[PDB]
C-alpha cells in the first residue's frame, strides 16, 4: 500500500529487520508478482526520463520567432496593404524560399546522420517467491530481493544484509579508484555524513569488483542518490552562449541604425518635397535590405557543419550551439578517474631481485602491450626472471578477464593483463592447485600450492603474492643471474630502498616470492601496479598547453595519485600548492578568487565543490571546458559551459548532462573541434563583412540620391532583387567555404569584443566608396545632356549586382585571395553564383520581367563594357590584401 522511500541515510542507520518490515520486504520470499505490479504503478519504472524529441511543427514554427523575421512578417504586412502586392509578394517568396530550404537542410541532415547514438539496457538479478529469476533492473521495485555477484552491475540502491568479503568500485560517484569494502552491521551516525563512509548501502551504477552479497532495494526512481543529483540538476539554468548574445546584439545595433537613417532619409526627403508614396516604397525596401535576414541561417549552417564534421571524426553534438563556444575557452578542467586516466590498473615497471629494471608498455586488460628490459624486447620465456615473476603473479591469481573486462581484483587483473603481454595468457591452465591461502586485509597476502598438470610427480610449488614487509618475513633466499643466494640484510635494504622509489613515484609495489614451502621461499622481484593516464592524453594536453589555454586538474580521490598523475601529465610544478575541499568551503569565496587561476590540482572535491570552483572561475570572466565521465562531475558538466562526456566508460547521466560525446574515449578530437570553431567564426565574420558593405554601399548611394534632388538610380524591385541576392542562397554560400591552415594556428578568442575590426571596416569603408563612385560615374555618363531612359536604371541594376558579385567573390578568403583555393572545387558558391547571373539575365530579356522589373534589354557591347567596368575592385583589393599582408608578414 504505502511504503516509504528510504534513502540510504536512514537505511544505513536502521538495521536489517525494522528495514524490511517498514518496506514489507521478505528477505528470502521476495516479492508476489502482484505486489510488484502494484509498487510498478504506484512507484513507476526504475529507470530514469527519456526527454522529449521535438517533432517538425514546433521546429519549423521557432524558424519564424526571431525579431528579425517579425519585422520582415511587419513590413511584408505593411506592403501587402497598400493595394501594390510587388514587394509584399516578393518578400513573402524570398522569406519562405530561405526558411523553408534552412529548416529541411536542419531537420533532415541532424535526423539523418545523429543516429549512431544508440544504448544498451542494464541487468539485473531478482528472487521472488524464493526462485532465482533472470529480470531487467528496468522494471524493479522497492523491496526486492537482489543478488549480488562478481562482475555484475548494481541495479538500484541495495542495503545489504549478508555480505561476504564484498567489494564494490565506486569511482563512478565517488572517484575514488580503490575499491571499499562493504559490511552488514548498522553504521554510526556520527560517521555517515560521507557518501563513501556507507560501508553498509550499495549505490546504483557501480561495479561489484569481487565477493557475494544479496540486499534489499530501498529506492528506485528519482529518489535515490542519482535521483538527488537529478533533482538539482533539473532546473540549472545554464548561462548563454556568448555568439548567440553578440548576434543578437549585433542584429540588434545595425537594425536600429538602418531605422534611423530610414528616419533622416525620410526627414530629407519631406523636407526636399518628393512623392511620399515612392519614398516611402524605397524606405521600406532598403529597411528590409539593411538589417541581416540570413544571418542566423548562416549560423545555423555553420554549426551544422561543424556537427557533421565532428560526427565524421567521431563525435556527438546534440544542440546547434555548442559548435561555436569550445574554441573561445581559456582554461580546461578534467577528472582523472575515467577521463585523462581509465579505472584500469596496469604494470608499468618491474624491479628483479638481481637489480634488473623492466618496463612495460600499454595500458588496458588486453593482450596489446610490449615488455622491455636494457633495450630488448623480452616475450615468452625469453628472461627466466621476469618469466618467473609473471608466472608467481599469474599462477597465484583469482582473477579472470573476459572480453576486455575484468572479474575480481584490480591488482590481479593488472598481473593478468601482464602475463597477457608476454604471451602467458594461458599459463595458469599448466597448473593444478590444491591448497589455497585467500587474500585478507590482516595478513596483507595470498599463497597458493600447485602442481604441473603434466609434471605431477615435481616436488608442490607455492606462490606468493602481497606487501613488501610481509613476503619478506617468509622469504629466506633470492634468485640472482640463475644461482640461489642467501638473502643477506643489504639485499633486503636494497630492495626496501627500490620499494620506497617506487612509491615516491606514485607506485603501488607489490612483491612476489615462489618455493616449495612457506617460510623459505624465494624473491623473484616487485612490480609497479598505477593507473595510467590514456595514450592519446598526454600528446593533446602538451598541445593544449603550447596553444595557450590553461588546464586544470579535479581528482575527488587520495591525493597520492592525484599529485602522481598530475606531475606524469606535466599540469604540476614542484613549486605549486594545492587546496582541498574542506579548505575551499570553510574559507571565503571573497579571497579565493585570487587563489582559483594559480592552482590546477584539487585532491578532494565534491560535486558541489566542483560546482563552486565552476562559478568562481566563470566569474571574473571567461570560458570552461570541463569534462567529465561519472555522476560526481555531471552537474558541474550541466552547470557550466562545453563539457566533453566519454561514451564509453561513462554513465547515463554524463551523455545526458554534456552535449559532447565521444563514442571513443580520445582528447586530440577537441583540437579538431577548436579549429573547425575558429573557421566557422571566420566564414561569419567575413559573411558579415560582406553584408555590412553591401548595406553601407546600398545606404550610401540612396542618400547621395535624396541630397542633390536627383532621380533615384533604381526602383523598388531592384533594390529588392539586391537584397535577396546579399541575404539569400549566395550568402548562405558564402559560410560553406571551406576551411584553411591560416586561422589554424591562432590562439583563444577572446569575447567581450566587436567582430568589426578596423581592417575589416577599412576595407568595408573602401569598397562602398568604390562602388558608389563607379555607379554616379554610369548615372553621370548615362543622363549626360539631356536624356532619361529606363535603360539608364537597367544598366545601374547591372552594374550593382555585378558589383555584389564581385564582392562576394572577393569575401569568399579574409587572409587569401583568387588563384589559391583553387577556385575550381564544384563550389556551391560558384553554382548560386551562375543561378542568380540566369535569374538576371532572365530578367532583362523578359517582356514581363521587364514590365515588372521597369527594364530595357541591353546590347553585347554595353554587357562588355559593364564586365570590363566592373572588375576594378576586386583586383585592386586582392592586390592590397597581398602587398599588405607580404608587408607585415615578412
Ligand atoms: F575522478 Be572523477 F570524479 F571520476
Ligand atoms: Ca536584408
Ligand atoms: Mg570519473
Amino acid at each position: 500500500t504505502m511504503i516509504p522511500v528510504l534513502t540510504s541515510k536512514k537505511a544505513s542507520e536502521l538495521p536489517v529487520s525494522e528495514v524490511a518490515s517498514i518496506l514489507q520486504a521478505d528477505l528470502q520470499n521476495g516479492l508476489n508478482k502482484c505486489e510488484v505490479s502494484h509498487r510498478r504503478a504506484f512507484h513507476g519504472w526504475n529507470e530514469f526520463d527519456i526527454s522529449e524529441d521535438e517533432p517538425l511543427w514546433k521546429k519549423y514554427i521557432s524558424q519564424f520567432k526571431n525579431p528579425l523575421i517579425m519585422l520582415l512578417l511587419a513590413s511584408a504586412v505593411i506592403s501587402v496593404l497598400m493595394h501594390q502586392f510587388d514587394d509584399a509578394v516578393s518578400i513573402t517568396v524570398a522569406i519562405l524560399i530561405v526558411v523553408t530550404v534552412a529548416f529541411v537542410q536542419e531537420y533532415r541532415s541532424e535526423k539523418s546522420l545523429e543516429e549512431l547514438s544508440k544504448l544498451v539496457p542494464p541487468e539485473c538479478h531478482c528472487v521472488r517467491e524464493g526462485k532465482l529469476e533472470h529480470t531487467l533492473a528496468r522494471d524493479l521495485v522497492p523491496g526486492d530481493t537482489v543478488c549480488l555477484s562478481v562482475g555484475d552491475r548494481v541495479p538500484a540502491d541495495l542495503r545489504l544484509f549478508e555480505a561476504v568479503d564484498l567489494s564494490i568500485d565506486e569511482s563512478s560517484l565517488t572517484g575514488e579508484t580503490t575499491p571499499c569494502s562493504k559490511v552488514t552491521a548498522p553504521q554510526p551516525a556520527a560517521t555517515n555524513g560521507d557518501l563513501a563512509s556507507r560501508s553498509n548501502i550499495a549505490f546504483m551504477g557501480t561495479l561489484v569488483r569481487c565477493g557475494k552479497a544479496k540486499g534489499v532495494v530501498i529506492g528506485t526512481g528519482e529518489n535515490s542518490e542519482f535521483g538527488e543529483v537529478f533533482k538539482m540538476m533539473q532546473a540549472e539554468e545554464a548561462p548563454k552562449t556568448p555568439l548567440q548574445k553578440s548576434m543578437d546584439l549585433l542584429g540588434k545595433q545595425l537594425s536600429f541604425y538602418s531605422f534611423g537613417i530610414i528616419g533622416i532619409i525620410m526627414l530629407v526627403g519631406w523636407l526636399l518635397g518628393k512623392d511620399i508614396l515612392e519614398m516611402f516604397t524605397i524606405s521600406v525596401s532598403l529597411a528590409v535590405a539593411a538589417i541581416p535576414e540570413g544571418l542566423p541561417i548562416v549560423v545555423t549552417v555553420t554549426l551544422a557543419l561543424g556537427v557533421m564534421r565532428m560526427v565524421k571524426k567521431r563525435a556527438i553534438v546534440k544542440k546547434l550551439p555548442i559548435v561555436e563556444t569550445l574554441g573561445c575557452c581559456n582554461v580546461i578542467c578534467s577528472d582523472k578517474t575515467g577521463t585523462l586516466t581509465k579505472n584500469e590498473m596496469t604494470v608499468t615497471h618491474i624491479f628483479t631481485s638481481d637489480g634488473l629494471h623492466a618496463e612495460v608498455t600499454g595500458v588496458g586488460y588486453n593482450q596489446f602491450g610490449e615488455v622491455i628490459v636494457d633495450g630488448d624486447v623480452v616475450h615468452g620465456f625469453y628472461n627466466p626472471a621476469v618469466s618467473r615473476i609473471v608466472e608467481a603473479g599469474c599462477v597465484c591469481n583469482d582473477a579472470v578477464i573476459r572480453n576486455n573486462t575484468l572479474m575480481g581484483k584490480p591488482t590481479e587483473g593488472a598481473l593478468i593483463a601482464l602475463a597477457m603481454k608476454m604471451g602467458l595468457d594461458g599459463l595458469q591452465q599448466d597448473y593444478i592447485r590444491k591448497a589455497e591461502y585467500p587474500f585478507s586485509s590482516e595478513q596483507k597476502w595470498m599463497a597458493v600450492k600447485c602442481v604441473h598438470r603434466t609434471q605431477q610427480d615435481r616436488p608442490e610449488i607455492c606462490f606468493m603474492k602481497g606487501a613488501y614487509e610481509q613476503v619478506i618475513k617468509y622469504c629466506t633466499t633470492y634468485q640472482s643471474k640463475g644461482q640461489t643466494l642467501t638473502l643477506t640484510q643489504q639485499q633486503r635494504d636494497v630492495y626496501q630502498q627500490e620499494k620506497a622509489r617506487m612509491g615516491s613515484a606514485g607506485l603501488r609495489v607489490l612483491a612476489l616470492a615462489s618455493g616449495p614451502e612457506l617460510g623459505q621461499l624465494t624473491f623473484l622481484g616487485l612490480v609497479g601496479i598505477i593507473d595510467p593516464p590514456r595514450t592519446g592524453v598526454k600528446e593533446a594536453v602538451t598541445t593544449l598547453i603550447a596553444s595557450g589555454v590553461s588546464i586544470k586538474m579535479i581528482t575527488g580521490d587520495s591525493q597520492e595519485t592525484a599529485v602522481a598523475i598530475a606531475s606524469r601529465l606535466g599540469l604540476y610544478s614542484k613549486t605549486s600548492q594545492s587546496v582541498s575541499g574542506e579548505e575551499i568551503d570553510a574559507m571565503d569565496v571573497q579571497q579565493l578568487s585570487q587563489i582559483v587561476p594559480k592552482v590546477a590540482v584539487f585532491y578532494r572535491a565534491s560535486p558541489r565543490h566542483k560546482m563552486k570552483i565552476i562559478k568562481s572561475l566563470q566569474k571574473n570572466g571567461s570560458v570552461v571546458a570541463m569534462t567529465g565521465d561519472g555522476v560526481n562531475d555531471a552537474v558541474a558538466l550541466k552547470a557550466a559551459d562545453i563539457g566533453v562526456a566519454m561514451g564509453q566508460t561513462g554513465t547515463d547521466v554524463c551523455k545526458e548532462a554534456a552535449d559532447m560525446i565521444l563514442v571513443d574515449d580520445d582528447f586530440q578530437t577537441i583540437m579538431s573541434a577548436i579549429e573547425e570553431g575558429k573557421g566557422i567564426y571566420n566564414n561569419i565574420k567575413n559573411f558579415v563583412r560582406f553584408q555590412l558593405s553591401t548595406s553601407i554601399a546600398a545606404l550610401t548611394l540612396i542618400s547621395l540620391a535624396t541630397l542633390m534632388n536627383f532621380p533615384n538610380p533604381l526602383n523598388a524591385m531592384q533594390i529588392l532583387w539586391i537584397n535577396i541576392i546579399m541575404d539569400g542562397p549566395p550568402a548562405q554560400s558564402l559560410g560553406v567555404e571551406p576551411v584553411d591552415k591560416d586561422v589554424i594556428r591562432k590562439p583563444p578568442r577572446n569575447w567581450k569584443d566587436s567582430i568589426l575590426t578596423k581592417n575589416l571596416i577599412l576595407k568595408i569603408l573602401v569598397s562602398s566608396i568604390i562602388i558608389v563612385c563607379g555607379t554616379l560615374f554610369v548615372f553621370w555618363r548615362e543622363l549626360r545632356d539631356n536624356v532619361i531612359t529606363p535603360r539608364d536604371t537597367t544598366m545601374t541594376f547591372t552594374c550593382f549586382v555585378f558589383f555584389d558579385m564581385f564582392n562576394a567573390l572577393s569575401s569568399r578568403s579574409q587572409t587569401k585571395s583568387v588563384f589559391e583555393i583553387g577556385l575550381c572545387s564544384n563550389r556551391m558558391f560558384c553554382y548560386a553564383v551562375l543561378g542568380s547571373i540566369m535569374g538576371q539575365l532572365l530578367v532583362i530579356y523578359f517582356p514581363p520581367l521587364q514590365k515588372v522589373f521597369q527594364t530595357e534589354s541591353l546590347s553585347i557591347l554595353d554587357l562588355l563594357f559593364l564586365l570590363g567596368l566592373t572588375s576594378s575592385v576586386c583586383i585592386v583589393a586582392e592586390i592590397i590584401k597581398k602587398v599588405e599582408r607580404s608587408r607585415e608578414k615578412i
